[PDB]
């Protein structure tokens, strides 16, 4: 049974990753806010809606007990973008920069965590 402290140290400097990915991780710092992008359909199509913001503030304040719920949530932000976005979009080419990036550094520690 993980602390949220523990957690947070390990999982942390995967998130930071992303943060650095600039520009990339540009659209995913903050939720989509589908009125100020005209996109009302946003909602229909992506039920359950993520953001670099959130699992940050999740990872913060301990709301993760496990961590493959943390990758849970990294991964439901990249699903949504990618089946949102044409595949010809800079957010959907972005998204895959940046699970690339993810990839290849949650590989390591959830192996260290277990
Ligand atoms: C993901 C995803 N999945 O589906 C969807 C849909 C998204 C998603 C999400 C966001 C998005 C987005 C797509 N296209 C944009 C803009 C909007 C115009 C059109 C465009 O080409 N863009 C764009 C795309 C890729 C890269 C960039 C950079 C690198 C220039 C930044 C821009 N943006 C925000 C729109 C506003 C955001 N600023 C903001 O929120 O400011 C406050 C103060 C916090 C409210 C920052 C980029």
């Amino acid at each position: 049974i993980f602390k949220p402290e523990e957690l947070r140290q390990a999982l942390m400097p995967t998130l930071e990753a992303l943060y650095r990915q600039d520009p990339e991780s540009l659209p995913f710092r903050q939720p989509v806010d589908p009125q100020l992008l005209g996109i009302p359909d946003y909602f229909d199509i992506v039920k359950n809606p993520m953001d670099l913001s959130t699992i940050k503030r999740k990872l913060d304040t301990g709301q993760y007990q496990e961590p493959w719920q943390y990758v849970d949530d990294v991964w439901l932000m990249f699903n949504n973008a990618w089946l949102y976005n044409r595949k010809t979009s800079r957010v959907y080419k972005f998204c895959s920069k940046l699970a690339e990036v993810f990839e290849q550094e949650i590989d390591p520690v959830m192996q260290s965590l277990g």
